[PDB]
């Protein structure tokens, strides 16, 4: 277990390949969707690819709050 | 509008200040809970408060991905 | 309103795109200029470019202090 | 020199100590004011205080644009 | 496996718990110390405490580089 | 000095470069590795190449801890 409080169950609907980094979109519970960029590496590694069931972790001191 | 790309509608189900720095738990679409913690000036000034319908914005950048 | 509390007003002066992200560099008050590497798909959705007056936002626990 | 792109130069206007962590406000050229929150153990470390001069520095990736 | 690539081992040698946050210091392979700062909800239900052995893990694009 | 209080010292042995940003890989003491996305500009203003000695830096607030 992590202590990044925020971990969401999703699928990828959307990947994107650049040469360092590549844009990951996950679709996850209520037709929400995160978009993750990260190391081009990470992704290969993990074998993403659509339909991918992931999760997308994010920790509580990077979510801003919208009014 | 902002370049974070991940914005998630939700409503507060906690809330716990400190003094420099508040928590924020908001329970979004399908159940999901996102974990926020920002200033306390903020919650303060956007009067973010227990019940209160908001929104969770990350960037990108900072969504990893776990499989 | 957002919980991240600097909100720094600038006109775009640099734009370089890559494939997933595109680096924007902002000049704002003061002759300080502000660079922010962001996803290509933000640029341009907000339709980034030259002269473009836009607001550099950032979280506070992302501001470091050098002395 | 750190790879981090973003060196405002500013004056301490404000100083909000906690356990953990303290706020630290700087006001910059212009009069933008940029809020950091930092460990409280650096403030101490590098004597943080009202009055100071210092510098804020932000990584590219951390800045969002808003437009 | 999550995608942040750095997974540090390390020993916690410090922790001070704050009301939103806790910071812990590791100390890891060689003697460097990495600290981290999280919610206390974490260091509860992670049951951190000094001389656990547990792992620090960072998002590349949190590193910065200093030369 | 800075208030990041993450500060590995380390020697290059992995540089990846994009076209915005490029991935940097460090060894530090004990064997232990650090991998860095950071701006190309920075790359090539810093002369990062196999064998530099650099630094890794890291607020304390993106360190993660697993158990
Ligand atoms: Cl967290
Ligand atoms: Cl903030
Ligand atoms: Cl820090
Ligand atoms: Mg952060
Ligand atoms: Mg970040």
């Amino acid at each position: 277990s992590i202590s990044a409080r925020n971990q969401l169950k999703g699928k990828v609907v959307g990947l994107k390949k650049g040469v360092v980094t590549a844009e990951v979109v996950l679709e996850i519970a209520g037709g929400n969707k995160i978009t993750s960029i990260i190391s081009l590496d990470s992704v290969e590694e993990l074998g993403v690819k659509e339909g991918a069931e992931l999760t997308a972790v994010v920790k509580s001191t990077d979510v801003m709050i919208l009014a």
